């Protein structure tokens, strides 16, 4: 139950956004700005006392990325909401001291094909071992990138994925989906709903370990049958969403190159920007 | 219940495409708006039949709202959840003045036998325990003097949802007849709303329903003991639940239409369900 709250009145014949589409054909709303009520929303999962979980790889050279993906974070990321970031890495060390503000904390996780299936493996393992028990919901993203607005919890629901910002636009023929049969990940010409980026998705603990449990099942029958998908895990990751429909999608709002795209019309807000 | 789906054959979705140009298809809060041409039945249809779904339809019929039941039943037949489970419950003093039907296969209908305001709300959170819990996965409960003139179906089931009143939504919130007296449970204040919902159609979940009706059943009970009637009785109870316990789905005025008050503007696509004149 939400207290008396002081907002505009949404009316029924003014439309939120008349550029773009706002919802799925299996009724789940696609995030733009404008669509949301920030405030609303905020009400809603304080009112649960909703914990978020953040996931990020930075293992190798990639531990150079931490301290302005932290930063940028701590200003940008389920402001006002509780967070615990998770860091795999093979660097205790080199992981940056940073000021993390009220109900954030941070926990580190010491840890080619192995390399491959990494991401998904480890996911999965400590959903079990952790996540079940310690948050509510799981968000995973790549390090070398920078937040500049706002990201929250707008995005939560039981399972989401991002578009890929250079596919955004594109038909379905044109998407990069692995095109061989003997391959698990295998979508044919006349199927697909989005290209989805392996870079940025999300969910329920239960949703993700499901995810990415499955992905990783599906990759190794794919090394048993001495083949490998054409963009690895995202491959897979994109097969998973055909047949188990998201129930948000988030608009490229949320994952930018504005080196490769600029800064066009159709995007409001750069909110989760690539690193050159 | 995320479900597995097979290969289907059906048309893609354009990102930079809107989906209707005319209507808010989406809440402030992200919640869908039912409207015709936001959804792909052919994807919604093969998800809960995955999930081997039933729905429950209640109605009431008491004295002589018994003689709305015959029409009522038979376009149900013709356009509620067809290809779906659904199990009718009908609600009413006379079981023999039930009209002979013939039902589809994965269709049946049991009489609730009840005595002849407060009522329907208790009387559906109590068969909720009796009754629903059990047989059902979904409840939907509407009026009876009704008829289904168009499709009504799956694209509604979420675990908990309203219907805009079609006198009202294109009106701005100080003309909606909400409650307005602050010794009623139900009050509103000019300043809040979102949308005026009507009585006629609601559901959701069992458990989302059983606690709707539970908790305006009680309400309408401290309101009986300060003396005081809420201006559109249940209706009014509903309104201040759905405002402060926002619903999952909300249905456009195609769900619930009148067209001999209203005509027919060129928003509505369809008229699925509609009063009996
Ligand atoms: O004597 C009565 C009074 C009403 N009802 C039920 O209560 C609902 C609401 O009553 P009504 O339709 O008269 O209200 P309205 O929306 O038309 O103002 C009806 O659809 C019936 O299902 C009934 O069965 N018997
Ligand atoms: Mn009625």
């Amino acid at each position: 139950s939400l207290p008396r709250m002081v907002y505009p009145q949404p009316k029924v014949l003014t439309p939120c956004r008349k550029d773009v589409l706002v919802v799925t054909p299996w009724l789940a709303p696609i995030v733009w700005e404008g669509t949301f009520n920030i405030d609303i929303l905020n009400e809603q999962f304080r009112l649960q006392n909703t914990t978020i979980g953040l996931t990020v790889f930075a293992i190798k050279k990639y531990v150079a990325f931490l301290k302005l993906f932290l930063e940028t974070a701590e200003k940008h990321f389920m402001v006002g909401h509780r967070v615990h970031y998770y860091v795999f890495t093979d660097q205790l060390a080199a992981v940056p001291r940073v000021t993390l503000g009220t109900g954030r904390q941070l926990s580190v996780l010491e840890v080619w094909q192995d390399v491959s299936m990494r991401r998904m493996e480890m996911i999965s393992d400590f959903c079990e071992r952790r996540f079940l028990s310690e948050v509510d919901y799981l968000v995973c993203v790549d390090v070398d990138m920078e937040f500049r607005d706002h990201v929250g919890v707008e995005i939560l629901t039981p399972l989401f994925g991002t578009l890929h910002p250079s596919f955004y636009g594109s038909s379905r023929e044109a998407f990069t989906y692995e095109r061989r049969p003997q391959s698990q990940a295998y979508i044919p010409k006349d199927e697909g709903d989005f290209y989805y980026m392996g870079a940025f998705f999300g969910g329920s603990v239960q949703e993700v370990q499901r995810l990415t449990r499955a992905c990783h099942q599906a990759m190794m029958v794919d090394q048993a049958n001495g083949i490998e998908a054409v963009w690895h895990d995202e491959s897979h990751l994109n097969k998973y969403l055909l047949r188990h429909k998201p129930t948000k999608v988030l608009s490229p709002e949320y994952l930018w190159d504005q080196q490769l795209l600029g800064w066009p019309a159709v995007l409001r807000k750069l909110r989760f920007t690539a690193v050159p």
